[PDB]
This record gives structure tokens, C-alpha cells and sequence, in this order.
């Protein structure tokens, strides 16, 4: 099993390649002021984590702007704070401002010239554009909850992923799933008999972040702990 046995990469976007962390605790910041408190990171982040997912179900249609709304919906009821309309909405249109992770350009730049790029995104087409711009490459192909109409962790979105690849003629041994989340990416990759490496962005931190809790610990068939790392595992993989 090594790195040049894959033709295709698909990857998670938030938690990978951008670093939604980042964006969810500096996005929070108006209405955490609202409550008095001061926060952790961790703290928001795992309100977030605790909610986005159970959104995600709650809506499995809605464009990821409405998830985000319904997200700070969720974050405001448990801090007992009536909604704001207008700070729901600056922070459910910040995605515009999430970053990419400081390796990840580089990382991807040097990655595309190897293998087929391939986004599969809790996000919808239009929303993702924005961090497109971001990333530095073309995808090859980009698959997002929009085009599915759910979200992962359900299995149909790893589904359409599989069979997009397969008419672009990847077959799914030829798929490495590239993702920090154990519980959207790597649980269900399992189930769908797809190789994975784990980004474990947060290998240094506590706990998930805002990425939910998984249920199980998956079968992960790589560990890098950046997407630098994996870039320069290839570069040795390549020579052999
Ligand atoms: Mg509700």
C-alpha cells in the first residue's frame, strides 16, 4: 500500500485544505461579546461541532450560507441570546474569509501534478468558489453537498463522488480519500470500501474542534499531519 498506487485524491475542504477553525472562532467573536463571557477556542469550536452536523440533517437541502445561519441559530439558544439578524448574517456569509491552512497551497500545487484533484465538500457550488480562489489549483472534479442533496456523512454523497470518478475512468482503488474528520470522511469512506489518509490538523490539540465527535475510531490507511507532510512523502514514494 504506498502513496503512487492512488491516480485521484478527494479531499475534505473545511478542516483540511481551509482552515475553517480559524474562520468559525473569528466569525463567533460579535456574538460571544453579546454574552459576557470570553470564550475558548475550544469552547466554540465544539459548540459549533455540536450543531452543524445535527443541521446538516435538520436541512440536508439548504445551501451552506442557511446552514451556517441555522448554525449561529443553534450557538445563540444555547448561550440564551435572541438572534440578531443582522450578525447571523455576517456570520453565515464568512466563508469568504476562512483561510487556507499555511501549507495547503503549496501542498496541493505540488500534488496536482501527480494525481487528479477532486474536492468532495459539505458545501454547495457557488459558496466554494470563493475558497477555490484560495487553493491555487483547478479540481478536477468538485462534488458538493448541493450536487447530492445531503451532506457527509450520509453515504450517498461518497456514492456520487465514486461514480463521478468512475466516468471519468478512476476506478475506486484508484481513490484516496484525503480528510482530517474521523466522523465525516473516514467512518464513511470505510463503509463505502474506499482507502483513506488521515490530515490530523489538529494531531497537537484537544479534542475535535468543529468537527463532531465520531462514533468509532475508522480504519485509516495513511496518517500525515499536515498536507506538507504528505507532499513530501510523496516525493520520497515517487522515487521507488
Ligand atoms: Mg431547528
Amino acid at each position: 500500500m504506498q502513496l503512487t498506487d492512488f491516480k485521484a485524491l478527494t479531499f475534505n475542504c473545511y478542516g483540511t485544505l481551509i482552515d475553517w477553525e480559524t474562520g468559525i472562532v473569528n466569525a463567533l467573536q460579535p456574538l460571544a461579546k453579546r454574552t459576557g463571557k470570553t470564550f475558548t477556542s475550544d469552547e466554540l469550536l465544539e459548540v459549533f461541532g455540536r450543531n452543524e452536523s445535527p443541521q446538516q440533517t435538520e436541512t440536508p437541502g439548504a445551501l451552506y450560507q442557511d446552514i451556517l445561519r441555522a448554525v449561529y441559530d443553534r450557538i445563540a439558544k444555547e448561550w440564551g441570546l435572541e438572534p440578531d439578524a443582522a450578525e447571523r448574517e455576517e456570520f453565515g456569509t464568512s466563508v469568504k474569509n476562512w483561510p487556507a491552512f499555511p501549507d495547503t497551497v503549496e501542498a496541493l500545487q505540488y500534488l496536482k501534478k501527480h494525481y487528479k484533484l477532486v474536492i468532495l465538500s459539505n458545501i454547495d457550488r457557488n459558496e466554494f468558489k470563493l475558497s477555490n480562489a484560495k487553493l491555487g489549483v483547478e479540481f478536477d472534479h468538485i462534488i458538493t453537498a448541493q450536487d447530492v442533496g445531503s451532506y457527509k456523512p450520509n453515504p450517498n454523497n461518497f456514492t456520487y463522488m465514486i461514480d463521478a470518478l468512475a466516468k471519468a475512468g478512476i476506478e475506486k482503488k484508484d481513490i484516496l480519500h484525503t480528510a482530517e474528520s474521523l466522523y465525516h470522511d473516514h467512518i464513511p469512506a470505510n463503509d463505502a470500501g474506499l482507502v483513506s489518509a488521515w490530515i490530523y490538523r489538529r494531531h497537537g490539540k484537544e479534542g475535535y474542534g468543529a468537527t463532531h465527535v465520531p462514533s468509532r475510531m475508522p480504519n485509516v490507511d495513511f496518517r500525515f499531519n499536515s498536507m506538507g507532510e504528505m507532499a513530501e512523502a510523496h516525493k520520497q514514494a515517487l522515487k521507488g
